[PDB]
């Protein structure tokens, strides 16, 4: 899975992949990160700042890491209209938040 | 890979995949059908009415499956601002498109 969508959350450890050799990982140190290949090309940058931590995207498009207590670590502040939302990790290796939706199958939930 | 971003296509016999048993693909029928462990659960019910089609998801957000003489033959018709959106297969099923973009990473393209 490459996507992550409003209000689900990426928890310690969870992460999302796409070709060539992409992976976006919420780390265990709190670190949210983008690797190539075993390199890291982007991170927030809160390695060492909380325990348990977990990334929410939420209905409103923002997109936030929160400690295991409930702490807002980081945050792109991103947060507008409340519908729904999506994150992708892209093959062109760019990570992007979409939203509101425009359109659906309803061939879900 | 789960997603399918303006202004890309999914041509003929192409699809996206998601857990647990979800493929979303487009047919050389000219229908773009959604299956569920080989059930299909949803489709655009255009089968058979083009030869060589492609799905395109342009950056208005509007999704537009063409025939080879690059006629519609089905569209949402969801067609907004001048942008970049994304349609997305979800592992709860359901096939969304979302945009304008809200944020990147600036990893890619």
């Amino acid at each position: 899975v490459n996507s992550l969508s409003s209000p689900n959350s990426l928890f310690t450890g969870h992460s999302l992949e796409v070709g060539p050799s992409y992976r976006l990982i919420m780390q265990g140190d709190c670190n949210f990160v983008l690797y190539d290949s075993g390199k890291p090309v982007w991170a927030s940058n809160t390695g060492g700042l909380g325990s348990g931590c977990r990334l929410t995207l939420h209905n409103n498009g923002n997109l936030v890491i929160y400690d295991q207590s409930n702490r807002v670590i980081w945050q792109t502040k991103t947060n507008g209209k409340e519908d729904h939302y999506v994150l992708v990790l892209q093959q062109d290796r760019n990570v992007v938040i979409y939203g509101p939706v425009v359109w659906a199958t309803g061939s879900g939930p």
